[PDB]
């Protein structure tokens, strides 16, 4: 009943294109077996919205990875929020949540923004850039160690952390395995920067350990929490905004619209991250027997979501494989959905937003002009280099 693929979601041959493989995956049923690595799988928005939206049968305590939390022990200590399910996961949540809240954006966005600007001046200077390295990169790390309070030394440690957190949801391959051989020094330093003296005033860190206090967290649980925003709050940001510039660099037309309205800047972010989707896939284990789709799925099981595909699904989007900046593109899956939906996503839009601001106010044309190298991570897509060439307003 359940149909059988031998697709590799985690091989370099389908992070080089998998928009093909996706759509096999979806055509072939509602749900489908993943031979590879015993896993069921998930492709069409449907099914990866109902999976998300219960996550008392389809749980995240056993792992948001392919590793199951009852058979084999975590690499590191379970993330408080990520790998945790109601009740134990609400608390947390809403420290995070009030930490990153619609009223604390008022505090930072006049930084952010300025920075934004500063750097697409400063990338006009040179004209010709590596949208990677020297943009998608460079503007986050220009803001984001520094809202949270971290001291400029070891900064270099915060991308290979966050690059092995994302390889390691995926399955032993080679690049989860090299990732954590590699992973002591990475971690020394992350952990040592989520201790409550090493946290600037008034940054996100500090505001973490500040509601220890308040009964929601107990100040044991503030280090892991910090932990959690220096693991999911850049290298995801980077591939975000990374991934507009990107639609901006391959469909001209719609820089143009954006050029003649700069209020679409939110948008323009928005329809990258749904069309680009930074994170691509994660999983759930069920804690019962379930039907899903019409398929029987037994207790235990992991479950690989497609959110990616699940964001170019046509059953759910008209033209989906099109970029289109004033899209309704609310519904997408990109930041996830329901109780675990991404509790930075206003960070993550806010940075996208003044970013795409700053180009359009700037910039008249953005032209690749060299190699574009592709970066290769087992739940991230993005790139490793994007060479444009910025042409000012
Ligand atoms: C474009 C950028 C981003 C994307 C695409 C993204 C995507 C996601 C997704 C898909 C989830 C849901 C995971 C799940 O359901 O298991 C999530 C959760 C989360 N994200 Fe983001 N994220 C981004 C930026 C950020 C930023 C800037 C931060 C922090 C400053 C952050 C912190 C978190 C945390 C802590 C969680 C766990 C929430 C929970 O379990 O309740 N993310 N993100
Ligand atoms: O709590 C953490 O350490 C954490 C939280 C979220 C993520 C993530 C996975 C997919 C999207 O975001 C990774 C780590
Ligand atoms: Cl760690
Ligand atoms: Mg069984």
């Amino acid at each position: 009943t359940i149909p059988h693929l031998a697709i590799d979601p985690f091989s370099l041959d389908f992070f080089d294109d998998p928009y093909p493989d996706q759509q096999t995956l979806r055509d072939a049923g509602p749900v489908v077996y993943l031979d590879k690595w015993n896993v069921y799988g998930v492709a069409r928005y449907a099914e990866v919205h109902a999976v998300l939206n219960d996550p008392t049968t389809f749980c995240s305590s056993r792992g948001v990875g392919l590793s199951d939390f009852k058979k084999e022990k975590p690499w590191r200590p379970p993330s408080l929020i990520l790998e945790a399910d109601p009740p134990a996961h609400t608390r947390p949540r809403a420290v995070l949540s009030k930490v990153l809240s619609p009223a604390t954006m008022k505090t930072i966005r006049d930084g952010f923004a300025a920075a934004a600007d500063a750097k697409v001046d400063e990338l006009l200077q040179r004209g010709c850039i590596d949208a990677i390295a020297d943009l998608a990169e460079a503007y986050p790390l220009s803001v984001f160690p520094d809202a949270m309070g971290l001291k400029q030394e070891g900064r270099e440690h915060l991308l290979p952390y966050a690059g092995l957190v994302f390889n390691a949801f995926g399955p032993p391959n080679e690049l989860r395995q090299t990732a954590i051989e590699r992973s002591a020094p990475h971690q020394a330093y992350v952990n040592e920067q989520c201790q409550r003296p090493n946290l600037a005033p008034g940054g996100f860190g500090a505001c973490i350990h500040a509601f220890t206090d308040t009964g929601e967290i107990t100040p044991d649980e503030a280090p892991l929490l910090v932990r959690s925003l220096l693991s999911a709050g850049l290298d995801t940001t980077v591939n975000g905004i990374g991934a507009a510039v990107y639609c901006l660099a391959r469909f001209p037309g719609e820089l143009q619209r954006l050029r003649s309205d700069p209020t679409l800047a939110r948008n323009a972010f928005e329809e990258a991250v749904r069309f680009e989707s930074p994170v691509q896939t994660f999983f759930r284990t069920t804690t019962r027997e379930v039907e899903l789709g019409g398929a029987v799925i037994g207790e235990g099981e992991k479950v690989l979501m497609f959110l990616g595909s699940a964001n170019r699904d046509p059953r759910r989007w008209s033209d989906p494989d099109l970029y289109d900046i004033t899209r309704k593109t609310s519904g997408h899956v990109g930041f996830g959905s329901g109780v675990h939906m991404c509790v930075g996503q206003l960070v993550a839009r806010l940075e996208g937003e003044v970013m795409l601001s700053a180009l359009a106010r700037k910039v008249a044309a953005i032209d690749i002009d060299g190699p574009v190298k592709r970066r290769f991570n087992n739940t991230l897509r993005g790139l490793e280099s994007l060479p444009v060439k910025l042409t000012p307003a």
